[PDB]
């Protein structure tokens, strides 16, 4: 039996669906229990990782967990997981934990605050550490639905966006096959691309030329603060500024783990084309 925390999430839902396809018993952790929408064959359980007293019920009879990073409550998770007899935890982390002075980066900190307790817990683990999620591009959907111009703080900043389906495939491999215990996988997509190039590729999926223009940092900050705490917005903008005009590393880790090349961002855009069509 596997508990998939965040079974409604972009990554978690695909982990859960893939495990059900394999005939495995899947419990799906949710903060909102009543709403429909979980993948078929997933047993819903209401829990909140910030309320680890909720976790005893969710973990009963569970051998393995797919864990989203929620630092408030990690010590409680570890205690409940140990008490329940969980053998393996696959954590969705971040490549930021691998960067120099990661302790001084809000994003690196948050993810290290979960990795370190798991490493000390005595539980088996696998860490999955993606770079930029291709789904970050969904933030442009209102603009792309509405016309052929998108605003970016750093049109020329490079990332190496990774398809959520690849992340889910790596997680499922770690949950279901040998050789992943104490592994930490830094995942990228197959190509480093600028923000403007990503916008253009979404346009290519739509049959339309979609352009990108710069916006001031203060404007970008206001937009990002709709999604994230100020500390995180500052880290994102600093990271983009550092990648302006500087191609990022492409790693072959997805293929190393799964045997399949990483899915392209262009394929991602085709997969999500409905989000961008008006
Ligand atoms: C609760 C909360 O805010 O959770 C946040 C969650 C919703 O979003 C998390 C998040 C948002 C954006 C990103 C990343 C990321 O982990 C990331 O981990 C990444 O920083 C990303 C990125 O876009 C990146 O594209 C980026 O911003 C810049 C570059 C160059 C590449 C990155 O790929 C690096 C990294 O992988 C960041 C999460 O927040 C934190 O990690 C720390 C929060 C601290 C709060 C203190 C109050
Ligand atoms: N954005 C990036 O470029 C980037 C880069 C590297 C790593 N990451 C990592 O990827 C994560 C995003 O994954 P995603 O795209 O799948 O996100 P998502 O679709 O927003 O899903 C996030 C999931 O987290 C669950 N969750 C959050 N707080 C929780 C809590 N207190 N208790 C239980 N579950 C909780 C939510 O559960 P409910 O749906 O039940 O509320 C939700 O299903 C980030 O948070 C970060 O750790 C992101």
């Amino acid at each position: 039996k596997i508990l998939v925390t965040g079974a409604r999430g972009s990554i978690g839902s695909r982990v859960a669906g893939k495990l059900v396809e394999r005939g495995l018993p899947v419990r799906g952790g949710v903060r909102d229990l009543a709403a429909p929408g979980l993948p078929e064959g997933v047993e819903a359980v209401q829990a909140d990782l910030t309320r680890p007293e909720t976790l005893a019920r969710a973990l009963e009879g569970v051998d393995k967990v797919f864990l989203y990073t929620v630092p408030e409550g990690i010590a409680g998770f570890v205690d409940e997981a140990r008490a329940a007899g969980v053998r393996h935890v696959v954590l969705l982390s971040s490549i930021a934990v691998t960067w120099p002075d990661a302790d001084r980066d809000p994003i690196g900190r948050m993810h290290l605050a979960v990795e370190r307790p798991i490493e000390e817990s005595g539980l088996g683990w696998t860490f999955v550490r993606p770079e930029a999620l291709a789904t970050n591009a969904l933030g442009w959907a209102p603009e792309i639905r509405g016309g052929d111009m998108v605003r970016c703080a750093y049109p020329g900043a490079y990332t190496t966006p990774v398809h959520e389906e690849d992340i889910a495939d790596v997680v499922v491999a770690a949950l279901t096959t040998p050789g992943h215990r104490s592994a930490a996988y830094a995942l990228t997509g197959p190509e480093t691309l600028t923000q403007a190039e990503q916008v253009a590729l979404i346009g290519e999926a739509l049959g339309r030329a979609v352009r990108c223009e710069r916006m001031p940092e203060q404007e970008a900050r206001a937009v990002l603060e709709g999604l994230y705490p100020a500390e995180v917005v500052d880290a994102i903008l600093a990271g983009q500024a550092a990648r302006d005009g500087r191609p990022a590393e492409v790693l072959d880790t997805i293929r190393a783990v799964t045997g399949r090349p990483a899915r392209t961002f262009r394929e991602w855009a085709g997969d999500h084309v409905a989000a961008f069509r008006p």
